[PDB]
DNA sequence: GCATGCATGCATGCATGCATCAGTTGAAGACAA
């Protein structure tokens, strides 16, 4: 009854996309009209937009006017009733189960299984219970098991490592016996940072624009290690290892380097630096309300 | 006929290939019959 971490199938799915995404295009573009393939679902799904440190959202006051109806019963039938037949060719192609799925969700309906309720079978069944027990033990705290769960899953062939934070939350209540915690992260990270679609992303992601998880994970939990001791020119040397360098909040992540070794003319240097990341890192992002707390730390700093 | 496998295609940079101090030297304007 969780999200699977392996690619999801092979199987129908593909047709079924087809056949929507086609229908769509039948309808919008007959739409359009009244208002005046991999690659068709492609092209279609395609010309769309794709006192604590909120990533604040974009809030309405420059944006749009009211409509007013568009679209009553006789005169969206005027646009339903040709694409549907155009449909009703290849349709002719697609197999049953995907005929009266195509029609069900043109009716408007929503289907009540699952993409993997439906993909059954001995092996992946057994993948779901394994998972499904992963993050049960998870939740209990039950840092043993769960680690066990986690090594005989990863030596599945078919898990990608789409549940890291798996053992960068559960390695890390796990002291005991095993390289951890920062190994992991700081793994993934150098695994994953390089050359070297769907079924993705935002916690797991390639090069060329960002990388979430791993990254800032380390990132931030590195300078952790550093609360550990009160290490720093290291993790400021190799964050000084950009760019992406519009990864504006690890402008901040080096500002924070700043003002940790910061804790003679040497300190000032120091301070003089995070004076100076933390303006780069005005950048954009948008952190650390008023930069005159930052800023009053750096006074307290400045005696 | 339908499902598994894996090879073809497509697309962003990169790498191979092929074309694009000192001497004699003359020339120019002033000057005499």
């Amino acid at each position: 009854m969780f999200e699977v971490p392996i690619t999801l199938t092979n199987r129908k799915f593909a047709q079924r996309r087809k056949l929507k995404y086609q229908y769509i295009n039948y309808i919008s573009r007959r739409f359009d009209r009244i208002s005046k393939q991999q690659k068709k679902r492609r092209r279609e799904r395609h010309w769309r937009s794709v006192s604590f440190e909120i990533w604040r959202t974009v809030s309405s006051q420059n944006k749009q006017p009211i409509n007013k109806q568009k679209m009553t019963y006789h005169n969206f039938k005027k646009i339903e009733k040709i694409p549907l037949r155009k449909m009703e060719i290849p349709l002719l192609h697609c197999t049953k189960e995907n005929k009266l799925y195509f029609q069900s969700i043109s009716r408007g309906l929503e289907p009540l299984k699952t993409s993997t309720s439906e993909v059954r079978n001995y092996r992946t069944r057994h993948i779901v219970t394994l998972t499904d027990l992963l993050h049960l033990n998870v939740s209990r705290h039950n840092w043993s098991l769960a680690y066990k769960i986690f090594a005989t899953l990863i030596r599945i062939p078919g898990v990608q490592i789409k549940s890291l934070w798996g053992i960068g939350v559960e390695i890390l209540d796990n002291l005991s016996n095993s390289s951890s915690g920062l190994d992991f992260l700081q793994w993934m990270c150098q695994i994953y940072s390089s050359k070297s679609r769907s079924i993705v992303p935002p916690f797991q992601t390639g090069s060329r624009t960002h990388t979430a998880k791993f990254a800032i994970t380390y990132l931030w939990s590195s300078l952790i290690n550093c609360q550990k001791s009160m290490l720093i020119d290291k993790i400021s040397e190799w964050v000084l290892t950009p760019p992406f360098m519009e990864d504006a909040e690890v402008w901040f992540i080096y500002a924070s380097c700043h003002l940790l070794k910061a804790d003679i003319n040497q300190v000032i240097k120091h301070i003089h630096y995070v004076r100076t990341f933390l303006k780069i890192c005005l950048d954009k992002g948008g952190f650390a309300v008023p930069s005159r707390l930052i800023e009053n730390q750096l006074k307290s700093f400045e005696s």
